[PDB]
């Protein structure tokens, strides 16, 4: 596997959303996976629909949180999910009104990364593209990270909070790390992505719930 990735520099990566004050961070972690699929196999980058997932996922708890492996079998099964263009983002929960005309991708499922596996999750950003991460966010060194390699050791690995993407992985100054596409807009952290510590015995539980889709 290559020893830096970065899928921004290969147009795999749609701009940094905001959320809002809706617990549907996983619903944005599964469109950016997925768009980083789309991008990958259509040369097309276009921003797909959280709010279809947030309505549609029944399996997941819309704003007060979901798995991505739930989103990506919504998608496989549903046979398509919509562009953020035709079911836009609401920034609160709705009724399920999932466009069939305006499905812009398509699922065969997904894969999981073994649970802890740094270098798993490092070979499956190499081969596949962008991978949907789950972390513990709930440290006040996290919520206003700047700039570095961030890492604290209060962190706790089983305490998984937050939903966010890996869209890359490299080393700069010798810190190994994660780029992490944050969906707390752009005003968050490092023009909303941290950089996380890479091969730091799976800090923040970074590959404790890493999933890609299959398309
Ligand atoms: C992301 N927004 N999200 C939901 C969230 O943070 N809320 C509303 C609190 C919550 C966290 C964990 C479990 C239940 C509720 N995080 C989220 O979905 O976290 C994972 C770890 C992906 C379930």
């Amino acid at each position: 596997a290559p020893d830096s990735v970065d899928y921004r520099k290969k147009g795999y990566v749609t701009p940094v959303k905001n959320q809002g004050q809706c617990g549907s961070c996983w619903a944005f972690s599964s469109v950016g996976a997925l768009e980083g699929q789309l991008k990958k196999k259509t040369g097309k980058l276009l921003n797909l629909s959280p709010q279809n997932l947030v309505d549609c996922v029944s399996e997941n708890d819309g704003c007060g949180g979901g798995y991505m492996t739930n989103a990506f079998q919504y998608v496989q099964k549903n046979r398509g999910i919509d562009s953020e263009d035709a079911y836009p983002y609401v920034g609160q929960e709705e009724s399920c009104m999932y466009n069939p005309t305006g499905k812009a991708a398509k699922c065969r499922g997904y894969r999981e990364i073994p649970e802890g596996n740094e270098k798993a999750l490092k070979r499956a950003v190499a081969r596949v593209g962008p991978v949907s991460v789950a972390i513990d966010a709930s440290l006040t060194s996290f919520q206003f990270y700047s700039k570095g390699v961030y890492y604290d050791e209060s962190c706790n690995s089983d305490n998984l909070n937050h939903a966010v993407l890996a869209v890359g992985y490299g080393i700069q100054k010798g810190n190994k790390h994660w780029i992490i596409k944050n969906s707390w807009g752009e005003n968050w952290g490092n023009k909303g992505y941290i950089l996380m510590a890479r091969n730091k015995n799976n800090a923040c539980g970074i590959a404790n719930l890493a999933s890609f889709p299959k398309m």
